């Protein structure tokens, strides 16, 4: 008895950069045509959805942020095939339209019905499902998840296994998947190898968590808050070093530690001139290095081509490459079989209207990932 | 005999930068311990010579320049044992000595004991067999082939098969074997594909050769120059673009023409505005693109890190990947088995001694290889 109806729920409506988020009533219209509604149950606090605060990533404003998620479906539009009502979901912040060039290549997954590379802030349609005090409010990445129900195409979501922990595998919907992926994917770092993850948050994290499972032999972390070296070597940093703590250049300082450059290196944290460091750091004929951070707005870095010539392959990637839809079922699977681990991600747990502290947390260098329970 | 002996011959001497060479009698001195002594039969004209000239590569002057070619044993040192007085061989100007942790690697070629990445302009052992008016004068790459004789590490040498045309072969010691292994090595380009290819001389001419080979279905040729076409459609262009003939960027042309974006890109010129539109013509999800022009001395380009976080691959190479000892042979002896074609890059052949009238017809835009003969 909502289906069909507009439901009146609260949300986190982000109103302005660099303001708190505002817990109130929006009211969220029933799906369209192959649309879902989605009750939320967990969402994390990830640093994209910062950035959308401090300007970092631009989207359009005011907006409802959120995209690393799991709920149940509450009702679907005419013509979804692929979720049913009552059905365990996960957003895909990266949608899987099946259809385009980039969803029908082997390795592609950044599909091009994506809101992230020109960001309007809609669903695909062009419009907004929320509305807050009389006024449209934008839609993130086609997510939205920082409210109780939220709509999503059928291209953004997945149905996942009826008995998963949704306090858990919201972290499947960006963080762990995004960060593992880059390792095992992207990189896909060799056995025996020596890699180094700059950034040693959720997703430098989930990257280290795919070096080892990898078979990586030496995984140097790289962060400058050294309060973030006892987990990473706890998820398989065989080493962490912090930069401030050296006279040289980090990348100079790995370059020796490594006996002439790392195999692979992973910038996990979205700076220009890491990601330059992080190159700089891999080996010259063969070294391999991975963009993940989101870098500032419209910045350019600047480098030295010859870093490139000798022999260095530079790439990026969103969501780990995987493609989503096919990929978020599999990993919740596979973390339900024990083949990762989740926990070591999740050091804070509060309810959604606590979604500012959740905040503060992050800033503060004190968390890893906060789950938020509606 | 000459074997033991300083050999007085001619060769084409750099004095100094932005000047013709001077082509004057020298001294060879003999051959040390694992060293080889050659006598030239065959040189092309690589860009990467004339940018000795310009000042855009920087290494010690005065030089004895040249790096493809090919000759046949005068001599060798104690300890020589991969080739011996009488074969035929192609100097390397990457060299393999098998030890480095590079050569151990089953992708890398750029040997730890290049002399490109900070150039000596000497021999392994940091001294120079080379006399000209009572001064030393540097090597270059460890190759130096504008001489009657040059002297070179065994590790930088390479024998090939006896019945070879050394006035054809020259070229796989740089031109071909650079531009084909950037696309069948370094890029893999698949079948089926689009490529673009930015630069249409001798290296850009081999990647079409590639590209070719591979089995790409299009092909796109990028040149200012548009006599440059014609020879491009003959080995595997299948359509030629002048960017000076649009007016909106040409990234933007090649990403409208093949629908958006290309799989495989390749920077053939040496410009940092061409490597980031080349970058940028890839498909941005899944396009790869190969930088294998040599930039200016110590400029860095300018580029925006979303171009990466979309999913693009980004590398450069040196040789074409080629482990140069290895391969070299090889390429020879696929040559040889009519495997591919090298005339079509060999527009002029001169005798050595018009060495600046070659450079001036590269330098018109003339040529694409001229091949000197001593
Ligand atoms: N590519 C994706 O799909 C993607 C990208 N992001 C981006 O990854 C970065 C890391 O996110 P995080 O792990 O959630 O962030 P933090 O917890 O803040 O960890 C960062 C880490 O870096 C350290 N640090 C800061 N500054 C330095 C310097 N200068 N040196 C060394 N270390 C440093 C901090 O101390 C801290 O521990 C973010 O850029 C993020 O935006 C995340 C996930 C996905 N994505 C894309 C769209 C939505 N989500
Ligand atoms: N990576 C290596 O091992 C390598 C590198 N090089 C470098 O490749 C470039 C091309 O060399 P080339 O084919 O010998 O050069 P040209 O015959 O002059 O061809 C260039 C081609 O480019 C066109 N052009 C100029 N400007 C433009 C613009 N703006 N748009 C499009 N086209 C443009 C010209 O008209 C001309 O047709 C060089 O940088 C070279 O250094 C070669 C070989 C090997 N190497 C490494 C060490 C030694 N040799
Ligand atoms: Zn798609
Ligand atoms: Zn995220
Ligand atoms: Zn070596
Ligand atoms: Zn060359």
């Amino acid at each position: 008895s909502t289906a069909g109806k507009v439901i009146k729920c609260k949300a986190a409506v982000l109103w302005e950069e660099k303001k708190p988020f505002s817990i109130e009533e929006v009211e969220v219209a029933p799906p369209k045509a192959h649309e879902v509604r989605i009750k939320m149950v967990a969402t994390g606090i990830c640093r994209s959805d910062d950035h959308v605060v401090s300007g970092t990533l631009v989207t359009p404003l005011p907006v409802i942020a959120g995209h690393e998620a799991a709920g149940i479906v509450e009702s679907i539009g005419e013509g979804v095939t692929t979720v049913r009502p009552g059905d365990k979901v996960i957003p895909l912040f990266t949608p899987q339209c099946g259809k385009c060039r980039v969803c029908k290549h082997p390795e592609g997954n950044f599909c091009l019905k994506n809101d992230l590379s020109m960001p309007r802030g809609t669903m695909q349609d062009g419009t907004s499902r929320f509305t807050c005090r009389g006024k449209p409010i934008h839609h993130f990445l086609g997510t939205s998840t920082f409210s109780q129900y939220t709509v999503v195409d059928e291209i953004s979501v997945a149905k996942i296994d009826a008995a998963s922990p949704l306090e858990k595998v919201c972290l499947i919907g960006c963080g762990f998947s995004t960060g593992y992926g880059s390792a095992v994917k992207v990189a896909k770092v060799t056995q025996g190898s020596t890699c180094a993850v700059f950034g040693l948050g959720g997703v430098g994290l989930s990257v280290i968590m795919g070096c080892k499972a990898a078979g990586a032999a030496r995984i140097v972390g790289v962060d400058i808050n050294k309060d973030k070296f006892a987990k990473a070597k706890e998820v398989g940093a065989t080493e962490c070093v912090n930069p401030q703590d050296y006279k040289k250049p980090i990348q100079e300082v790995l370059t020796e530690m490594s006996n002439g450059g790392v195999d692979f290196s992973f910038e996990v944290i979205g700076r220009l001139d890491t990601m330059v460091t992080a190159l700089s750091c891999c080996q010259e004929a063969y070294g391999v290095s991975v963009i993940v951070g989101v870098p500032p707005d419209s910045q350019n870095l600047s480098m030295n081509p010859m870093l490139l010539l000798s022999g260095r392959t530079w790439k990026g990637a969103i969501f780990g490459g995987f493609k989503s839809k096919d990929s978020v079922p599999k990993l919740v699977a596979d973390f339900m079989a024990k083949k990762f681990a989740l926990d070591p991600l999740i050091t804070h747990v509060l309810p959604f209207e606590k979604i500012n502290e959740g905040f503060d947390l992050l800033r503060s260098g004190e968390s890893i990932r906060t789950i938020l329970t509606f």
